[PDB]
């Protein structure tokens, strides 16, 4: 699944989770759930995890102490700053990978995200001039910071990486401007795929059987299923909620309502959840079908 936000002056703060949604993640405890990618990163001399001051700078345009931005053209408070492709493993591979166990779960996932970001790199473009004609340049490079999170809002397993696209990319005179974003925003499905594609084949690598939806294009694990996935959903979002039965009085109503932070304590609700639901996650490795195959 990929999701596009873009990031703007006036909602930059919509942002300021993203290292700090990180906090008590099992698989970041002591290794990285950040990266650079990207030909530009390369250019920039940026690799590895990503420094939060460095990242701030990027954004707003601070290639170097001598080479500042200009792109807001008019309303300050409209000045694109960068494009936030989310990209979320389906649901049964993130409880899978956030409540059986697995790192190489998470590192399908983020191979995936970097096999997409490479192609995401095929539609960087650039306006400049020939002639006093403004004309469109293709420029093949782009600055990417990648955040990793295992849980969504509402605190369900939820996998997935912010790929922060900025809003930059290098010219062929060598001078860094704006990214014209036609092409990535409507390469949206394709470059979706090909998260799906690469994951799909991580995980057949690593002995997952995978269920395959024709009407959709979708996948997930094999080994539980799609009711059971939703019926999972659903028991998240009473809990999460606090959602309760009708009652017959006004009494019991208020009374039912009113009735109804650690990982660990999070994680056993996870587990006792998806047991009542008869989910076994100990899958029979490298048994099954290979329904993804040639899809
Ligand atoms: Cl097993
Ligand atoms: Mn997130």
């Amino acid at each position: 699944m990929l999701d596009i936000t873009t990031i703007t002056r006036q909602n930059v703060t919509s942002v300021v989770g993203y290292y700090s949604d990180a906090k008590d993640d099992y698989y970041s405890k002591d290794s990285s759930f950040t990266s650079w990618q990207g030909t530009g990163a390369e250019a920039l001399g940026l690799s590895g995890d990503v420094e939060s001051a460095r990242f701030k700078e990027l954004l707003v345009g601070e290639i170097d102490t001598f080479t500042h931005m200009q792109r807001h053209v008019g309303d300050a408070k409209k000045e694109r700053l960068g494009y936030d492709l989310t990209f979320s493993a389906p649901k049964g591979v993130s409880m899978q990978a956030l409540i059986h166990g697995d790192k190489t779960i998470i590192e399908a996932h983020e191979k995936a995200v970097a096999a997409a970001v490479r192609e995401a790199e095929k539609l960087a473009q650039a306006r400049t001039t020939r002639q006093g004609k403004s004309v469109t340049q293709n420029t093949n490079n782009l600055v990417v910071a990648t955040f990793r999170h295992e849980t969504s809002r509402a605190l369900d397993p939820d996998l997935h990486t912010h790929a922060f696209v900025m809003n930059m990319t290098q010219r062929e005179d060598g001078q860094w401007r704006a990214l014209k974003n036609d092409e990535l925003m409507r390469n949206k499905m394709h470059l979706g795929d090909v998260y799906k594609q690469e994951l799909a084949l991580e995980l057949t690598k690593a002995g997952y059987e995978l269920r395959y939806n024709s009407k959709n294009n979708t996948f997930d694990m094999a080994h539980f299923s799609d009711e059971q996935i939703r019926a999972f959903s659903r028991r998240s979002e009473q809990i999460e909620k606090g959602l309760a039965a009708m009652g017959l009085t006004r009494e019991t109503a208020d009374a039912q309502t009113k009735s109804r932070h650690s990982r660990e304590e999070i994680h056993q609700e996870w587990a006792s959840r998806a047991k009542t639901l008869g989910i076994d996650f100990d899958n029979r490795e490298w048994q099954g079908a290979l329904e993804v195959l040639f899809q």
